[PDB]
C-alpha cells in the first residue's frame, strides 16, 4: 500500500520506544516494580519513593512534587535515548555489531540498550554473535529465553520481532 510504503519513514527510534515504554506524566512502578516516569525514564532502583521524586527534580531542574510535563518528558527522552546511542559506540563489544547491522535493527539496538543498560546488553554473548552473522531466527529464540524479556513481555516483544526480521511490522496496528 501506498499507505504502507509511507509507515517505514514515520517509524524511527524516538516514535518505537514511544510504543514500547508509553507515556506518563506521574511517577509509576514498572513491570519491574521500579520507579519510573515520562517515556521509559527509571527513577532509581531503591523501593523509596522518596528518593523517586529526589531523582524527579535532580533530573528536571525544579521541584516537580512527582509530576511533569509533556514538553519536559520529550525532553528527558531526548537525553535518554543519547545516551543509549553514546553509551553503544563508545563499547569496543557492541559497536562492531551496531555497525554491522542495517538502520532498522540498529533501532532495536538502541531500544534494547535503553531498556538494560549497556553491560547487561554486552552480557549477551550468543546474541551478540548471532546478530553479527546475521543469524536472525536464533537471535530471537535466544533473546526469548532472557530474563528481560521473560520477567515483563509486553515491553520486550515488538524489539524482538524487529531483531528477528528487521522491518517495523511488530509497530503497526497497535
Amino acid at each position: 500500500t501506498t499507505e504502507n510504503l509511507y509507515f517505514q519513514g514515520s517509524m524511527n527510534i524516538f516514535e518505537m520506544l514511544r510504543i514500547d515504554e508509553g507515556l506518563r506524566l506521574k511517577i509509576y512502578k514498572d513491570c519491574e516494580g521500579y520507579y519510573t516516569i515520562g517515556i521509559g525514564h527509571l527513577l532509581t532502583k531503591s523501593p523509596d519513593l522518596n528518593a523517586a521524586k529526589s531523582e524527579l527534580d535532580k533530573a528536571i531542574g525544579r521541584n516537580c512534587n512527582g509530576v511533569i510535563t509533556k514538553d519536559e518528558a520529550e525532553k528527558l527522552f531526548n537525553q535518554d535515548v543519547d545516551a543509549a546511542v553514546r553509551g553503544i559506540l563508545r563499547n569496543a563489544k557492541l559497536k562492531p555489531v551496531y555497525d554491522s547491522l542495517d538502520a532498522v535493527r540498529r533501532c532495536a539496538a538502541i531500544n534494547h540498550v535503553f531498556q538494560m543498560g549497556v553491560t547487561g546488553v554486552a552480557g549477551f554473548t550468543n546474541v551478540l554473535r548471532m546478530l553479527q552473522q546475521k543469524r536472525w531466527d536464533e537471535a530471537a529464540v535466544n533473546l526469548a529465553k532472557s530474563r528481560w524479556y521473560n520477567q515483563c513481555p509486553d515491553r520486550a516483544k515488538r524489539v524482538i520481532t524487529t531483531f528477528r526480521t528487521g522491518t517495523w511490522d511488530a509497530y503497526k496496528n497497535l
